[PDB]
């Protein structure tokens, strides 16, 4: 006799997500005037934790702010709650619809792997819930060529890369063609920093740290080396930057240690 609308907002990758990018994550709900839909009376945020009791009428949801590092998705579904109790669907906001009785669960419009569903919870089909899922957005991969004097490849070289928020992650040098990888991915809008932990046996030290922020995309970056702006091809303190697309790649030359005479 009191019915109501809620969502559940679910992940793609599969990660569950933690209440700091629910800080982020905004939902708005819109009551339309005309089952036109084609203008509002009043919408007002909705969050994850409610229940908007509902009058008849002809109402949308849409997504305002996804969760930190996820993609947004602006579709705004369309639904009405009949005079008579029934639930119906009527399309996004890009393709009204003439209204399908939503029997259970819906499927809505894919989602990465994933579709988004409305369905009619409760004892007399009273609530009804949207799940809304979220793809992640990309992340991005950091790569370390380290190379002698004499342009011979050269192992046992170790960098730390220290995130701005996070634990700091160190790997050593291989002396190989293809270099080595960071575990640790770069997520989009994220700040991070490295240098090279110790220095390899032969050569000498190497002061500068490399500051990478990533872009909100998490596709494309900006690094600066000791807050110095270098691009893709070009050398600073014996590292040069190199990008395929989610991939930052920094050959660095070492030189041998100053040995003096007795």
């Amino acid at each position: 006799q009191q019915y109501g609308f809620q969502f559940q907002k679910k992940t793609t990758d599969g990660t569950d997500l933690s209440a700091d990018q629910l800080k982020a994550m905004q939902f708005n709900l819109t009551q339309y005037s005309d089952n036109s839909f084609q203008q509002a009376s009043k919408t007002n945020a909705i969050t994850s934790t409610d229940l908007q009791a509902l009058a008849p009428g002809y109402y949308g949801i849409q997504e305002a702010a996804a969760p930190t590092g996820y993609q947004l998705d602006g579709t705004t579904y369309l639904f009405q709650l009949t005079s008579d109790g029934q639930w119906q669907y009527h399309g996004t906001k890009d393709n009204v619809t003439s209204g399908s009785v939503i029997n259970g669960q819906q499927t809505l419009n894919p989602v990465g792997d994933k579709s988004d569903d409305f369905t009619v919870t409760g004892d007399h089909q009273q609530i009804l819930t949207l799940t809304k899922y979220d793809e992640p957005k990309p992340s991005m991969t950091l790569r370390v060529i380290k190379q002698d004097n004499q342009s011979q490849y050269l192992a046992g070289a170790a960098f730390t890369l220290q995130p701005s928020a996070g634990e700091a992650e160190t790997i050593t040098s291989s002396a190989t063609s293809e270099g080595q990888a960071f575990a640790t991915k770069l997520v989009a809008d994220g700040t991070y920093t490295m240098s090279e932990t110790k220095a390899p046996d032969g050569y000498q030290s190497n002061p500068a740290k490399i500051a990478i922020q990533v872009a909100t995309t998490g596709k494309e970056a900006t690094v600066t080396i000791d807050g110095e702006a270098l691009k893709p091809g070009e050398s600073k303190n014996g590292y040069t930057l190199a990008i395929d697309g989610s991939t930052i790649t920094l050959q660095a030359i070492n030189q041998p240690l100053a040995i003096l005479p007795l």
